[PDB]
């Protein structure tokens, strides 16, 4: 309901995803958790509760139940490669499939429900096509979640795109966390985020309608070099880009 959102995230065993699904049904009584996995392994990871459904983000069908009634989405998905130290993407689960046509069916089933809102996390390095991410596995992965922004912005539905820095298994909450354009921050030593504050980006840009058809890269500074952002208002604020 518009006071009560049922948010589903997708990709809810992700590192990422487990988070952002535990802050919004804990951190967080303003809203109605459900998330989205690939299996039934990935369910019992987060602690397998009925609000978690299972999904291929890549066959339409499958993941259409999950949208029932939702009101917003955070999309957590990636295509992930594997390695054999060499790595590959497994076959029918490359980063067009996953990312682009993985992402562009929960886009469209969002629509379908009438989401106000979608927030995507992505990747810094799309301003770049020659980027070393995009040889990962022959992949090509940072244009394709490109092409998958670019259809969320396409949309019609009210969108948040967070292309984050490089990402660091550190504390949330403890960090001058940083946001800007068009990969600018990769000029910079402060282009990498924990995940606990990308998780914190995704549930905060909920909260302020300041967020809505923006997209912006995400970095932060190391611990202790600066006061945690507490105030999200401002934070949000200074982003004027939509892509
Ligand atoms: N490389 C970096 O340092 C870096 C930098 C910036 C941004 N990012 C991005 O930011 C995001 C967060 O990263 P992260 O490491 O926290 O995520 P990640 O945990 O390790 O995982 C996303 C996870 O996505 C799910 N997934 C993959 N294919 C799927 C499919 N076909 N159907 C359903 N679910 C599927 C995976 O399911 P399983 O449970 O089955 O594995 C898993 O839940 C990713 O989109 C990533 O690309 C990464």
């Amino acid at each position: 309901s518009a006071n009560l959102p049922t948010v589903l995230v997708t990709g809810a065993s992700g590192r990422t995803g487990q988070i952002v699904y535990k802050k919004l049904k804990e951190g967080s009584d303003k809203f109605v958790a459900k998330g989205l996995v690939r299996s039934a392994q990935g369910k019992e990871k987060i602690g397998g509760e009925a609000d978690v459904f299972i999904g291929d983000i890549t066959d339409a069908d499958s993941i259409n139940p999950a949208f029932q009634g939702i009101d917003a989405l955070v999309i957590l998905t990636s295509a992930v490669p594997k390695m054999k130290p060499e790595f590959i993407f497994e076959d029918g689960q490359y980063p067009e499939q996953v990312d682009w046509i993985g992402q562009k069916n929960q886009i469209d089933a969002a629509k379908v429900a009438g989401v106000k809102h979608i927030v995507v996390v992505g990747s810094m390095g799309g301003t770049n096509p020659d980027h070393p991410l995009n040889k990962l596995g022959n992949g090509n992965i940072l244009v394709w979640k490109r092409k998958a922004e670019q259809y969320l912005a396409d949309s019609g539905t009210p969108y948040t795109i967070i292309r984050a820095g490089g990402l660091l298994d550190k504390e949330g909450g403890v960090r001058e966390l940083l946001v800007g354009k068009d990969d600018e921050l990769l000029q910079t030593d402060t282009k990498t985020v924990p995940r606990a504050d990308v998780a914190e980006v995704c549930i905060q840009a909920l909260l302020f309608e300041e967020a809505k058809n923006k997209a912006f890269d995400l970095g932060s500074k190391p611990e202790g070099t600066s006061t945690p952002t507490k105030d999200f208002k401002a934070l949000f604020s200074q982003v004027t880009s939509r892509f």
